[PDB]
């Protein structure tokens, strides 16, 4: 298992514009297009992201290309974030993937706001971080996915995903 497979399970793959858990227009493997309520606005963002006139539908390859850029962007965002970097540097392979999953979902600023959990992870206090992680809007709105990520930090294995 790896980060790509992990997020492909968490996000699914949809080749037509759809609304995510929050009601925002998205496509592919969790690629957010826009927070605007306008479909045309989404379609326009989509065309600009793909580079062709899509009419709201993309191909598998096109979805995978957005996904690659999004994963790379999340890794690079962690590495540039003064708050996230040290956490990431301190973690093992599997757990690094869990951190990337969170940033991909909520963005770096969002994850950087989990001060206590970040500190707990850095300290390798797995069970404590897991409980703290669960006291969040994140966990309350998307509990099944949250539980999978939380299990991954707690255990350091991919068990939640097999
Ligand atoms: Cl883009
Ligand atoms: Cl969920």
């Amino acid at each position: 298992m790896n980060i790509f497979e992990m997020l492909r399970i968490d996000e699914g793959l949809r080749l037509k514009i759809y609304k995510d858990t929050e009601g925002y227009y998205t496509i592919g493997i969790g690629h957010l297009l826009t927070k605007s309520p306008s479909l045309n606005a989404a379609k326009s963002e989509l065309d600009k992201a793909i580079g062709r006139n899509t009419n709201g539908v993309i191909t598998k390859d096109e979805a995978e290309k957005l996904f690659n850029q999004d994963v790379d962007a999340a890794v690079r965002g962690i590495l540039r974030n003064a708050k996230l970097k040290p956490v990431y540097d301190s973690l093992d392979a599997v757990r690094r993937a869990a951190l990337i999953n969170m940033v991909f979902q909520m963005g770096e600023t969002g994850v950087a706001g989990f001060t206590a959990s970040l500190r707990m992870l850095q300290q390798k206090r797995w069970d404590e971080a897991a409980v703290n992680l669960a006291k969040s809007r994140w966990y309350n709105q998307t509990p099944n996915r949250a539980k999978r990520v939380i299990t991954t930090f707690r255990t350091g294995t991919w068990d939640a995903y097999k």
